[PDB]
């Protein structure tokens, strides 16, 4: 139950109801890992807590490509609830 | 919940044992949350993956204070296995009032 | 004013009048993008990449490209050029307020 | 000259004149960060988050927070406050 459902190549909803910021960071990370090649790994991440909460509704994550190259990929993952941005994370990846 | 055991006001060990990544960040955030007042909540968090760890082996988290302002607390949380740095976070906190 | 752009088209703009070259590039990039979205779509984040030093003795041309729409969000890519070479890009994300 | 900051400490800066436009937020936060980074480091990217609307009839206070150092790379965060409220934050990445 950190589980996500892919609605698209870039968009994911929680399966179960959530809000702990740790859940937001973890699921946003998982989400990004499904959009990046298996040989790329996270070097850092940077999460911004924009609005709290509710555990009573689902979270939708959207992954947006910021920058890529041979050795590096940058992603942004935004989380919505009730059609409002609550949380955004930038995740940096590097190759092998 | 990913529970830690306090060894001090300021240091913590895993009680139990890229979800590993999500674990490090979570726990590092739980750790730092035990060092701040009731109405301080994270505004942002910045984690650096320094070396892969083994799950299992316990993780030890040290929480330091970095340099305050007005309306914020800047914590650094570093994670260790075998006295070697695995992971560090900067977590920023603000008050509601 | 000073950052004024002349619209060449609905998605293309150029500077009117020729440390922080950077702030200017980000600022005009944002302004350019703001001309392609409705009033109540506000920027939630931007992400700017410094690709090559500018010339402050030539024109900057900005192209706005629509990357993605979702219910609540618009994602633009703004690319800045001088002499037909890429000097700068930003990804600017917007959300509707209701 | 209008994007002029007054240092208050090694890491904190107030606007001298009245601001908010996003573009001003971004540029002031970049100038603040440039005062705290060695002269031979240059910005490679910048990532700004519009957290709450500014008012231009109020001064903005910028705080530069170190995220990570090396000999080749420096990461900084710059946060902007009005009336003791976070309105805006930026991550700036520098290379030697």
């Amino acid at each position: 139950i950190l589980e996500l459902v892919p609605l698209s190549p870039t968009s994911f909803v929680t399966k179960y109801l959530p809000t702990f910021g740790g859940t937001l960071v973890s699921q946003s990370l998982l989400a990004s890992l499904h959009t990046v090649p298996l040989n790329f790994f996270p070097t850092s991440l940077h999460s911004y807590f924009i609005k709290g909460g509710d555990p009573r509704t689902k979270i939708t994550y959207h992954v947006q490509n910021l920058r890529n190259g041979r050795n590096f990929i940058h992603k942004q993952v935004s989380a919505y609830q009730h059609d409002k941005l609550i949380f955004t994370s930038m995740i940096l990846f590097a190759v092998q």
